[PDB]
């Protein structure tokens, strides 16, 4: 009976209740020193819902990419990958010098007191540029897939779906046949995960609320008392100025802004709060066909940049990157400069749809400048930021989401 009711209420509703509850829970814990029973009891319902994300990350880019490439011609494919490809990068570039240029501009944060605490092993050592577009291509199909390499699945899956088109164009009626049946169990198990999205979302608000009355039993109410710039800083820079840039760019081509984000506006509320750009996949898919674009285009460039077209990520990197170089007292030079704004898209490249890929993936842009994990000093800066990378996380999801579905309303367009 009651089970029921809680269903029927909109998701949405129901995560926004969680979250402002969570909020005022966490700070009256907090207050009276009950931050330990929290951490042992309120947590672990927390954990799972973590869990639940990371599952579902490997299932679906495989099986989406395979049916996005199969749908569209291969001369129609080339000019769209093309196109798409250049405005994911170029707004990627734009993403990371947006962050340094305001970060010199805004308070760098430079004063902060600092203790040894946990310290992090195993820096992230970048390897020669040759080498790692050389593992692009997986030398094991099957081995790529299951030991967690996400590059090389999406190398594997555009060409499987590429050759399907050839054989069902095929003179041979066995060979249209077989496939055919290939694409159908590939295309079963791509809507058999969005199923299940839906089914990991009614757990949400209790997930949400489990994540957000922890960060501030611990320490996510002295966010106003230190470290305010940090966390100002990206909600001033990454929020504000790019989606004002998404709104130059429709205005050039003759797309109202003001319709776009309304259609979709329902995309950045679930990005914000579940935090996984893959777990909102399904509901982007939804906003794209009412928005009216065609089902040969979103049906392959959406799934394409949930993995590539992540500039949040991106502008989080550079920003991060003073921060922990501020502490330390250190000067960067121009020449580092330059480092930072290449590393930081090639950064982005690597991060999967997981909401917590952004910290541990952070290491190769730090190391590429300097000041390797090994030192002390760099790992407790870079362990304090964990604590505020959750209300962090939030807006990083929310934008990428966006800049996907944007680039597919201008690529639209163009044809
Ligand atoms: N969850 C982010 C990635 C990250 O936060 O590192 C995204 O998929 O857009
Ligand atoms: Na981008
Ligand atoms: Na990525
Ligand atoms: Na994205």
């Amino acid at each position: 009976g009651l089970y029921r009711k809680y269903i029927e209420y909109p998701v949405l509703q129901k995560i926004l209740i969680g979250l402002i509850l969570g909020a005022i829970v966490g700070l009256i814990l907090g207050h009276y020193g009950y931050a330990h029973a929290v951490h042992t009891y309120v947590k672990p319902f927390g954990d799972l819902f973590v869990r639940l994300l990371k599952m579902l990350v490997m299932p679906i880019v495989f099986a989406s990419l395979v049916v996005g490439a199969a749908s569209i011609s291969p001369a129609r494919l080339g000019r769209v990958g093309v196109k798409i490809v250049v405005y994911y990068l170029l707004t990627s570039a734009f993403a990371v010098t947006l962050g340094i240029i305001m970060a010199r501009l805004f308070n760098p944060g430079a004063g902060i007191h600092l203790a040894v605490g946990g310290q992090q092993f195993q820096p992230h050592q970048a390897p020669p540029l040759v080498h790692i577009l050389l593992d692009i291509v997986p030398t094991n199909p099957f081995g790529a897939l299951a030991n967690g390499q996400v590059l090389p699945t999406i190398f594997f899956a555009i060409i499987l779906g590429i050759a399907i088109t050839y054989l069902m164009n095929s003179e041979n009626e066995k060979v249209r046949k077989s496939a055919e049946t290939l694409l159908d169990a590939i295309n079963g198990l791509a809507e058999a995960m969005y199923k299940i999205v839906n089914g990991v979302m009614q757990y949400a608000p209790i997930g949400v609320f489990a994540l957000i009355a922890h960060v501030m039993a611990h320490q996510g109410v002295h966010v106003v008392g230190e470290l305010a710039k940090v966390t100002a800083a990206v909600y001033v820079g990454l929020t504000l100025q790019i989606l004002l840039v998404y709104f130059v760019l429709l205005k050039i081509y003759g797309i109202d802004p003001i319709s776009f984000i309304k259609h979709a506006k329902d995309a950045m509320l679930t990005a914000f709060v579940t935090s996984s750009s893959s777990g909102t996949l399904p509901v982007t898919m939804r906003v794209a066909k009412e928005m009216g674009i065609s089902e040969g285009i979103y049906s392959f460039t959406l799934p394409l940049g949930a993995t590539i077209n992540m500039d949040g990520t991106a502008l989080y990197q550079g920003v991060a990157t003073f921060f922990i170089a501020n502490a330390l007292g250190s000067h960067l030079t121009v020449g580092q400069q330059l480092t930072i704004v290449l590393t930081a898209v090639l950064a982005s490249i690597g991060t999967a749809g997981v909401p917590g890929a952004g910290a541990i993936m952070l290491a190769m842009v730090l190391h590429s400048v300097g000041l390797p994990l090994t030192d002390p000093n760099v790992a407790a800066a870079y362990a304090c930021i964990l604590g505020i990378d959750a209300i962090l996380d939030r807006g990083r999801t929310m934008v990428n989401v966006t800049g996907d579905l944007t680039g597919t309303a201008i690529v639209a367009k163009t044809e």
